[PDB]
């Protein structure tokens, strides 16, 4: 009911903030290791506050450290408590230090991190993509255009889809890490300082690249999070494009895919219905990512230099954002690790709509008919089997009615194992083409058989 | 009486793109010349029907040039148009131009050739805007303005080191291009319409053509994926928040209130009965128009969230919005570069609101630690020393040593140096601080890379 | 040059023009009300209203000539109108700012989108109804998880995006309310000392009332951003209707079949019919929720009162509402040219056991617990999955081993068709409840 | 292992738990209209209200044990009912899905929090027009492109945002109206063939009526979209707020000075006083603003009829209205905790020869045309700047010397003072005019 009371709720950030605090006491560390080496502070000064945040850290790791409100957000929790642990010499952590580059830096360290971890993650799914790739790999289904049947293709190289999709996911990550890896430590509230710090030091014992060249850049700069919300988003496009596939997988119509009991719900009165619940919550999950980039777009768009409150907006969606791509993504590698192909059903699905067509095409252009007059006469030959009518079940004689250059050898190109097996072309549906990009992911993952 | 359209006609108004995609014509032209030699060399077409194909590109890409080429609705799109085109003028051997080769496949090849050309044109005119600010701080270079949080008066700096601000969000933005164009460099010709084909064509030589690193390795992938045009949407989005915070700077500076900076009369708008009054509107429409270019990446994060395998009509989409961002962030770059080269300071007005507001304060604070005093009771004593200032309604520098010398005995004749505004800005010394050697440092390192002379 | 490059950036003639219709409609009442002040003579102003009409002829016509050089529709106008009339062309600007006169136009635009959006949305609505009519007897799944769950009627499928456009329909009247206030008179933002008379431009222009705060008045874009949400409200169902009918145009399900002139092709495969114009339904409800987020994210932050940001407030308004209806009318459109396979419909349906709520429906009735109908209900199904039969092929005997409550009735509970019959609920898939609906939207959309 | 990792992912208690008065609300209703049916037992029924009205108090008490191994709220209250009272719990579920179930709850839920959030908002707008009325003689410039344009009075400058406010009121009782219509018993999707009564449940829980479409009444959430759109709208406006008053508190205005209570500042530059509350009221806006996107996008593309996406769609909604309330509570204090810098602000007034305008229309008035009155003004202004004077300074000789139309008069409409006296039209800043408006809203806004 006070002023003040609402003010402090409305403006505490420690009960998101609280996950910077192993970056925070990394950053404090260094710019202590620096101020002693500086003369700024006494060597004993710096042993007190290192084995003081030691402490802390150690206190916070066995849920035994007390998070208050009334001590605002993370880095005002960990000093009082150091203040109280070491006395005086906690208070010089201050010095040549401001709130401004201290969240920053905290932030930048907790993003370089975050990265870290969803890049493993990829690598998992990737793994559990190939694998069951490489179960599965004989096995062909519809490729789909307009959600209509287009060609046949190997079940491998639409799992392959997802693989490079997230390859250049991981492309993104890396270089959004490289580019976020400079320290804004030693900025001060906006426009350094006079006292004698060395920014080049605490950069190097915090892993950066080098420090930022520019002290207002430091403390007024979110990119990072930005870049890092707009490349957790494509992840999530990417797998709202797996989630729909599988859902569709999953469905009756298709009727491609079972998934296991464990990844998915059902209903004691219709026993065979069986929901793919986890793969609509990662499409789901997709919209709430691509919310967090435009919170801080928009938190960003028209702020003035250099430093702004508003800036504290900035940490929840990014903890949002990232623990739902993390969430995303290891779902999504456990359910592609609790799904069996329906090989029956699949198989008395392919003879519907005539995919072999493009392949007797190609056989058409082959023998030297022109491209237009290849598919003029292969749609003829469609409209005589519209049906379970099927191209390979024609007669030669039937053929030959259209066109004189159909030959015995024709046979070798209908159907949809020869019509797979007739694609050549890098980076095709062909088995041969395939089983090369198989052994490219095998290779970059590190694939065993053990 | 009025026409009564068929639906095939209703249908067709609402799905050509010809209105938009007329601006791939180049990308569209080239794509095809490579398509067709490569026809060729694998035997697919003869060499008389490939040369016939490649002189009829050229006519039709020179009647485009010229303003003499008729865009038909009834031809639906960028591809056609031109196909349907060199048809007409070649007649036969048009129609194997599409052989091994779908729309799928060429569309993505065209954008990507497009998308490539228009990051190139970016970086350029992003260099150059990074040139007329570093030419503007060179100018103002010895200029000391506030620094402020909170939209509160915090340290003085120098106007210099205010622009590399810019300067260095303007970088991030440029090496964010780099990575988009690698990223996206790589060819889908060759797909089809989505698994390949088993006619012989070669996908290296395409590639190679058309300047692409190496073919994608996934046909369904080649023909299903618009990262690259997320990717520059938001590179785009991110560029535009950097300039919508130049300009809210700039229209705050050209305030009255503020009155550091006036516009000339070819960057501004006035009043003939206010003559005095001068709206900075550039650079207010510099910060609207990053709204439309965040608008434009929403409209393709949500077209592709949740569509299926693999190539959909929705994709059309991804023209429109990748266009009006390309644009909007262009004009927005020059604008911003025009109004850099059309803008004075006004000094005296700058010189004398600054001495009012306490600025030295955290230099003081800093003499105090730098003679031994813990940081805890440096501030103790600077928040004292103000207070008597504000009851003296005096400034720093006016204390006499001995009033300094009833709170601490550190306070020497020395501190002098150390206060006023002037005297703060040349203390500080940090790497990327303000301090004028500093700032000079920094502006060397942009002179030289930036080829400025 | 500099002015060049400005030039071209703040120019706002090249998408404002539309504005044209509007724009001369507030001109002439604005110097109605001149006149009716003693601000001009009758004479000034009978010249201006007539030189306006001529104007709007012209341009009618397509023979006026927008220039780049006079900026904006507003300056277009007037500078045409005092090369036609002279002097009293320059009285408009008497008492007006252009920071009024634009606010009055882009109301006087939205206010007309708005009524001829909802009258597109009535048309869709009797299209899908009149789709519903001529298929009211098929039986389709009704789907949760994209798993069938029960058996429903494609008329009351229908009916769903019908009640969803009505929602649409009823934001949009709630919102034409709303933005129907006058700014006209507010100047440049402090209202005037002239003598104007605010009430009768308002009333002369349809508004309810003048705005009661002339800094409100030229600040307020709200009437955009919630004519943006609600186009973007409106294009989320028939993105969803775009879903729903490209999956029932696949091969897998096999529903319904686009006609020719609503799809796209293949000669290779001449069975592949893509289901294009939904398809581009479904993806343009992406730009029309970008539309939102730029004027969201224009207004955001912003100071008072008028600021040149607020030129960027029109492209996207433009945009959201000619995306809206060409969404609306080519699903009109499409709903007119789409052909059920019942067949193929009614040969899936055995195999879903898509009657087992019914039968457990039969058995709650009998005094049977929820808990346990489900439980029993389930374990004949698992006999029909083992024995390949429906539960309308198992005997009366095969039941009664797992309750005494069946009796020979169960059989009018059992198969598709009855379950279509016993859902007797109010707004449910029954039968009579369905032809209830339809009744009731028959006589709201006054279908003959 | 896999089931706990899917476990917490599609856990929905740790946010869903805030449904519980909606859920226990919904429950009742649904168990009484079961027993009026035939459907259970008075008894049982009976047992079921006072089960539930005995774990409600447990929930306000702070006694019950939330599980996340029971899901979700629906689950947590109902597994606890069992255990409470047994047998009979398990019949509550009876003619019900837990798809109608949760968009009842989340419908009723969202009536609620629009009623607390119009509260607010009138408790914001009373503290704007309490400030305006304290200050209602201040006179400030109004801007247009951040220059200083017209002057006008600070109530003036605040009753546009309470005018804002008054649209996103009426908003939000639109959305309310739209919202209240009853999914109940439509169950899983196709309604049921069981003798319930929607009519009797919609009644019950305050519902307008029953929806009429049982696909529609699971597969709806419009109600959130629009309810995060106003939010959306209402937090445009407190950022528009916040930047002003984060520009009023800076030194270079100098208008406002916030109380220590609502400010942060530095021990060594005391006279710094930091507007973060206002900062984070402008912030805040861009997460309202992201919320919305999220379930536009959630909604876009999504097939028929429930999906489990629709479990995101609470979150963003909770966290939307937690924000704007928030906002506009903290709008509140923070107007009730300023000052305005008087002095401060008439010393800058004079300079800027902000009765401008006001000889313009003097002089058009006086007969002389729009264009010739600003080329006479413009002058006179031209010689002040010179000067250094203000145009009540200039002697009439000198004016008469630009035109004769200028007498003695003249002086009645030069100066600040006088300028802001002379605005007259309706909706103007003119002293009259304003002290109307404020007279509206205190009766309005029932001020005592
Ligand atoms: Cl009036
Ligand atoms: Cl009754
Ligand atoms: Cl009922
Ligand atoms: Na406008």
């Amino acid at each position: 009911e006070s002023v003040t009371e609402k003010v402090e709720k409305f403006t505490e950030s420690i009960s998101f903030d609280k996950v910077l605090y192993k970056q925070d006491i990394m950053g404090s560390k260094a710019h202590a290791s620096m101020l002693a080496h500086q003369g700024l502070i006494t060597d004993s000064d710096k042993d007190s506050i290192l084995r003081g945040l030691d402490d802390i850290e150690r206190q916070i790791e066995a849920n035994k450290f007390e998070w208050r409100t009334d001590r605002e957000d993370v880095h005002m929790n960990i000093e009082a408590a150091l203040t109280d642990l070491i006395g005086e010499p906690a208070k010089k952590l201050h010095t040549a230090r401001s709130r401004n580059d201290q969240v920053a830096t905290d932030f930048r360290l907790w993003c370089r991190d975050a990265i870290d971890t969803i890049i493993v993650k990829i690598r998992n799914l990737q793994r559990a993509l190939v694998e069951l790739a490489l179960k599965n790999e004989a096995l062909i289904v519809p490729g789909y255009t307009h959600l209509q049947r287009a060609q046949p293709v190997l079940l491998p190289h639409v799992l392959l889809t997802f693989v490079e999709q997230l390859e250049r996911d991981a492309g993104r990550y890396v270089d959004c890490r490289a580019r976020l890896n400079f320290s804004p430590l030693g900025a001060c509230a906006l426009a350094g300082t006079g006292l004698p710090i060395d920014r080049f030091m605490t950069a190097n014992a915090l892993g950066f690249t080098e420090p930022m060249r520019n002290s207002i850049d430091a403390v007024s700069d979110r990119d990072f999070v930005l870049e890092f919300l707009y490349t957790n988003a494509n992840t999530g496009i990417h797998l709202s494009r797996l989630g729909e596939e599988w859902v569709l997988w999953a469905s009756e119509e298709f009727g491609f895919m079972t998934p296991s009991d464990s990844v998915s719900t059902g209903s004691s009165i219709m026993p065979q219905k069986k929901n793919p619940d986890p793969m609509e919550l990662v499409r789901g999950k997709s919209a709430r990512v691509i919310g967090d980039l435009v919170t801080v777009l928009t938190l960003c768009k028209g702020l003035p230099l250099a430093y702004n409150r508003d800036f504290q907006e900035d940490k929840e969606p990014m903890f949002d954002s990232t623990k739902t791509i993390m969430g995303m993504i290891d779902v999504s590698a456990e359910f592609a690790q609790n799904v069996t192909f329906n090989e029956d059903r699949i198989k008395k699905s392919l003879p519907a709509g005539h995919l072999d067509a493009t392949t007797l095409a190609d056989y058409l252009v082959k023998k030297g008919m022109p491209f237009r007059s290849s598919h003029d006469i292969v749609g003829k030959l469609v409209g005589v089997c519209v049906s379970g009518c099927e191209l390979q079940n024609l007669s030669l004689e039937e053929m030959k009615k259209l066109s004189p250059v159909f030959e015995e050898d024709v046979f070798g190109f209908l159907g949809v194992e020869n019509s797979v097996n007739k694609f050549s072309s890098y980076g095709s549906t062909g088995s041969n083409c395939v089983a090369e990009q198989l052994g490219y992911w095998v290779n970059k993952l590190n694939i065993t058989s053990t």
